[PDB]
């Protein structure tokens, strides 16, 4: 039952180029070879290629495959493939390469990853890519990256592997497709259903998953993404701690945890098919496709990027060709009087109690510090989330003295500092003078991340608002754009202080 | 019974220079008048002088009173006075002043405090002062300050009150002698026993104090020092929270808390007499002098700066002259089977079970996060100290990659960071590059104070060790001076990471 | 009441291998036994062979009453269904009358085991 890789053969480049390692290593570490440092998304991508995770890929797509993928969701030879995997480069580097040029791809400017043999260098129409691949919405994460982070030139080419990107965390937890397939054989695991996730798992996830295992007669592979998920989500370290904990809530010998160095595009539809392909290469006969699978969410005008079922239908439409089975996850609700989750479909809310916790409410219960029902998520998991996302009483913040203020900045700072220290509780306070220095402005969010309260005497230049981070940063000024608005610019310091103290207290930072 | 100020009349200068405030304020901020920025200690002293708390002083001591104080612990006119209150200025400033010169004393370079009418300017023999006043031992906190911080030119002169130094914390809690006496009169309080302290109060302190009140038929005045105590101690904020909490464990209408802006010299012997005088001016008829009162402790060779009972004996020998009663606090111990503290005197240690917790064992339990008995310190009090002095798992730290390391600094830091993030526990981690900059080195301790873990890629110049701070800062090197010593200079990174992890785990920072 | 009528986690049960099964009864039993022992919690497990003996069939409900999990290799004769007691007794077979229904009679033992484990887990006997 274990699926053959996509395209019939596991492109384990690490294993195929084993004997030539030192040979490739040297060439890569020679001063005669042109060097290109891989960006974060590229590092995740290249790992899956050398890995065989992106079978049948063997390098970054050339214009021929890239175009076929963009317009037909297939490689030039017809193989289903929905996400363009290209090596984006800038004009400068582009002008130093031509077909057959040998490039060395490094990590952190010092670790030899692989040797790339160019065969194509083109300047893709990002308008068409954004439209045909990511549905053209300018706010879509992939399209934003496409235009502001991705180089404007793609470099098609074949790769020869030196070593997979270096990782120092979760060793042996990042099993390659070959290792996973071998692990499944050790356990005599025939049928395996894989679960995609870039989020923490709660009881519902544990139940829906065990259910899939039961109905599909397969074992469970919890395959969390730890490379790059949606921008601004929970760090993977925290998620992995949650996974390692929830894995213990499954009957013994039913589930296995393994991390996927994937860099998502949040391209729902196509991404789902891409996900099915990837797990297939990793050895899964079944793939769970959730509601709005890999969906960013809603845009500015509240419009959804993808339809709630777009992903499940797309994968379902290609499953026979992919030779995998799709396990659709229907929306579910909790029935208190039975202590069980059930498909919304079969519930008459008119004659049955139902409980549900939205992501917003959860984010709120972690901000406020309120209890989280044990039926929604396991105790151990909630504790883990509580540590990473502390309630406002344990959160850091920053109070910036507006430019409109005329009071003694030094005195107001001393006054605020002295005042905050009366409340105590654990938070460390500091009058922070940056002097419009980037080396110091870059530390603001670090102190806030540490729960520290910073009193900042002056504002920084607008051409640096990007160096800081708006999170928990409040402006004290007379302007209508301030978070703490003073009626005048020459108010008594005690007047000003009280306004700030009560503001913070109202926002939950101080508790008495 | 309420004593008369020391000298006969309370020198509440603020009250005698009221009808001259605007006038004096003008002169202060005038352009002609010479200005001097009051040092932190000078602020605490000047506040007590203008306050009346230092009666009969009416300004800083001149060479006449000073020498008298130094040799015979009295002022020129005989009046008892053991600690030399003088205005220490640098050479340069001394040469711009002559007798009759009027000076404007400012706080933080912008607040008019008082006008000083110079009477004397001299360069005291600090070798004699350190000897006759503080006993000579160079490691004595007062003698160290005397030479390394105090100016070399004392400026004697009278003072005219503008306003007492500004405080934004604990307003109305810092009552003046005039205010306290009024507060006492309002409560029909005649006999008052004052309790001095620069440390947290535990059940023992509550019991000894209540017992004192009972024996002397007096009310209790908890008079903590909030100015400057012993180098490196518990900030007054934490202590005030402790005081306000324990003050509630007294019978209603028995005790009263008030803060004393005193800058202690930790001059045990003399300072106790000085404290009795100060407390006398504040309206206290009784003063508690404890074992090694205002004592620095032990020097290098483990030799005590003062004798356990030197302070009690000295004040006791001047009490008749001071016109105040001395209340000696005898060493006590806890009796489990009787749930009460009793003097070590009447306790048959042989036939009686006794419990005691040293200041060191308390320090240890707070570092470890161990339990602290209820009989030793009130729960609310422990809570406060725990939050101010977090145990190792909640403590911050720094691992400085030594100079002898030949390994990649970029890769070792990255490996430490990703490894640390696996553990979780609320701590924020950061790779900190200072580039030998002071603006950055000064933040290291702020981060550690915030519970953060810093990974420092390079050591900082020797000429800047004084800018950092030893606390929880460990060096990873090969030298025998390293905190985490490495066998060789080019050990595998994984090998290094483990040595560091297990070191931090053995030291409490990590718990599993 | 909680002591006399324990919740499913502390309740005994019995899994009888249907007559339609073609798998190695000895192996399936060993497999189930070994598997149940991984979960633990307090329940005592036992492969129980009655050999259609009334003296032994009369003990089935006694073991269940003791919270024990019994793995029974074969079914007994219908003219004895009255000697046992249906309480917490589940049949593993292909027939539509079975409590745990297999799609085929020659399924992999690991296939069969998982079906039984998840059945019991769904019925509250195993808690993780
Ligand atoms: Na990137």
């Amino acid at each position: 039952h274990m699926p053959a890789p996509h395209g019939g053969i596991l492109q384990d480049l690490i294993a195929r180029d084993a004997l030539k390692k030192n040979e490739l290593l040297s060439e890569a570490q020679s001063s005669d070879i042109l060097v290109w440092n891989l960006t974060p998304r590229q590092l995740c991508d290249i790992e899956l290629i050398l890995n065989g995770g992106f079978s049948p890929l063997t390098g970054f797509l050339n214009e021929n495959d890239y175009s076929s993928v963009v317009t037909d969701s297939r490689l030039a030879d017809g193989t289903l493939w929905t996400i363009p995997i290209t090596l984006d480069v800038d004009e400068a580097f582009a002008n130093q390469i031509k077909p057959d040029t040998r490039i060395a791809l490094f990590q952190d400017d010092e670790i030899p990853i692989a040797i790339l043999t160019v065969q194509d260098v083109y300047k893709p129409n990002k308008t068409i890519e954004a439209e045909k691949v990511f549905r053209g919405d300018p706010e879509h994460p992939a399209i934003s990256y496409l235009f502001n982070v991705a180089g404007d030139y793609y470099v098609g080419g074949s790769l020869e592997a030196i070593q997979l990107p270096q990782h120092y965390d979760y060793p042996g937890l990042r099993k390659t497709p070959a290792q996973l397939r071998l692990e499944f054989q050790s356990r005599q695991w025939d049928r395996v259903v894989a679960f995609q996730t870039r989020n923490p798992m709660h009881r519902a996830h544990r139940e829906l998953t065990v259910r899939a295992a039961r109905e599909a007669n397969a074992k469970v592979l919890i395959h969390p993404v730890v490379g790059l998920t949606k921008p601004g989500d929970i760090d993977h370290h925290t998620r992995v701690r949650v996974y390692q904990e929830i894995i213990k809530r499954y009957p013994n010998g039913i589930a296995f945890l393994s991390l996927l160095p994937l860099a998502m595009r949040m391209s729902g539809d196509r991404e789902a098919v891409w996900h099915a392909i990837i797990r297939k290469n990793y050895g899964a006969s079944h793939f769970i496709v959730g509601r709005d699978h890999a969906g960013p969410g809603k845009n500015s005008k509240g419009v959804d990027f993808y339809g709630p079922y777009d992903a499940q239908e797309l994968v379902e439409s290609y499953k026979h060709e992919l030779d995998i089975e799709v396990v659709p996850f229907r929306m579910v609700t909790y029935l208190p009087d039975e202590d069980r989750y059930a498909p919304i479909d079969q519930i008459d809310t008119t004659k049955t109690r139902t409980l549900n916790i939205s992501g917003t409410e959860l984010r709120r219960r972690l901000r406020v510090g309120g209890e989280i029902p044990e039926w929604f998520s396991y105790p151990e998991v909630v504790k883990i989330l509580r540590e990473s996302n502390p309630p406002r009483p344990k959160q850091g913040f920053s109070i910036v003295l507006g430019n409109s203020l005329t009071v003694s900045r030094e005195q107001l700072s001393i006054a605020l500092l002295s005042t905050f220290l009366q409340f105590g509780g654990g938070r460390y306070y500091k009058i922070f003078e940056h002097n419009n220095k980037t080396e110091l402005l870059s530390l603001i969010q670090d102190f806030i991340g540490s729960g520290s309260g910073l009193i900042i005497p002056n504002q920084w230049e607008d051409d640096k608002d990007s160096v800081v981070g708006k999170q928990n940063v409040y402006l004290l000024d007379t302007s209508s754009s301030a978070d703490i608005q003073l009626e005048s610019a020459d108010e008594p310091i005690s007047h000003i202080v009280q306004k700030v103290v009560l503001f913070l207290e109202d926002n939950g930072f101080f508790v008495f």
